[PDB]
């Protein structure tokens, strides 16, 4: 923190583009009264064997005293494209482009979800706030997952969670979170809730897949059913009571890649978390799709 110069506001806490010896970094800055949120996110990022090409690259947790108040810093790799939300608003994608964004997101989530067993292993982690606004797009057109502050970690020996857990973004909350039926002592239930949210993100990507000049406008999931900044009650009435999901355009049946993406979405969107695909199964499916004749 001592040797980083903040240059530009780029969106708990606030995010800046900084320079460390002339190299661009991203800095999320918290106030003294946000220490618990800063510490918890620092803790998640310092998890043994967390580093992965599809998880935002951690550089440091640090303090900076400006002479009046102390700032709490989280420093990461800088990605010029910023959030998948901003990227999908600005650009359309090719079939290959769509699969790369979806596969890289699934690979990041499969890694978070995966317990790497050992005396020195990585615990399984559930994100609990996955959305297009906290996935970043790298220069190579792959995604990495950020904003890990609400994550929960699994102790597989006792089947317990490392903290005492409706915390995340209301629009992306799983049906079982919206109606508060989720078993918050059951780690597997948090993994299944992440899959529902990733299905919504896949729908946002697929809309922007342009074939023969044809694509949908960028929209958030449920743009057609709830107000901007929706309440838990507004979301619950649509997702749980009326049992609606984002609409699958008829266009997506014209293309094998979009057909497979649409099938993944419906198998992420079941009301019962136990019925949903795993991140690893989605990663396997999109890996196979990426190499298919007519796609590759
Ligand atoms: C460990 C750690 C850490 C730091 N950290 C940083 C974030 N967030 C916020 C985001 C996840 C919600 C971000 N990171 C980056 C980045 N890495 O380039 C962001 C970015 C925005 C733009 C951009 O929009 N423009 C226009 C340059 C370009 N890049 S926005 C969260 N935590």
């Amino acid at each position: 923190a001592r040797t980083i110069v903040l240059q530009e506001s780029i969106g708990f806490g606030e995010v800046w583009r900084g320079k460390w010896r002339g190299e661009e970094v991203a800095v999320k800055i918290f106030s003294s009264r946000e220490e618990r949120s800063w510490f918890r996110e620092a803790e998640i990022y310092q998890t043994v064997m967390l580093r992965h090409e599809n998880i935002l690259g951690f550089i440091a947790a640090d303090n900076k005293d400006n002479g009046t108040w102390t700032q709490l810093w989280l420093v990461s790799d800088y990605h010029e494209h910023g959030s998948l939300f901003d990227y999908l608003n600005r650009y359309t994608v090719t079939v290959e482009g769509m699969i790369k964004l979806a596969l890289s997101t699934a690979s990041g989530l499969a890694h978070l979800h995966m317990e790497i067993v050992g005396t020195q292993g990585k615990p399984a982690i559930a994100h609990r706030d996955l959305k297009s606004k906290n996935i970043l797009v790298k220069k190579n057109g792959t995604c990495c997952i950020a904003d890990l502050g609400l994550a929960v970690r699994h102790d597989s020996a006792t089947d317990t969670i490392d903290i005492a857990p409706r915390v995340g973004t209301k629009r992306y909350m799983a049906p079982e979170v919206l109606d508060d039926s989720i078993n918050m002592k059951h780690f597997e239930s948090f993994k299944r809730a992440d899959i529902y949210a990733m299905g919504l993100v896949f729908w946002e990507i697929a809309r922007r897949c342009s074939i023969g000049g044809i694509h949908e406008d960028y929209q958030l999931p449920y743009y057609d059913l709830v107000p901007s900044d929706p309440s838990v009650e507004e979301m619950r009435k649509v997702v749980c009571e009326q049992k609606l999901r984002p609409n699958i355009p008829n266009r997506w049946q014209s293309c094998e890649a979009l057909r497979v993406m649409a099938k993944i979405m419906r198998e992420c969107w079941y009301a019962n978390g136990a019925a949903r695909l795993t991140a690893l199964r989605i990663k396997k499916t999109l890996s196979q799709l990426s190499q298919q004749e007519g796609i590759k």
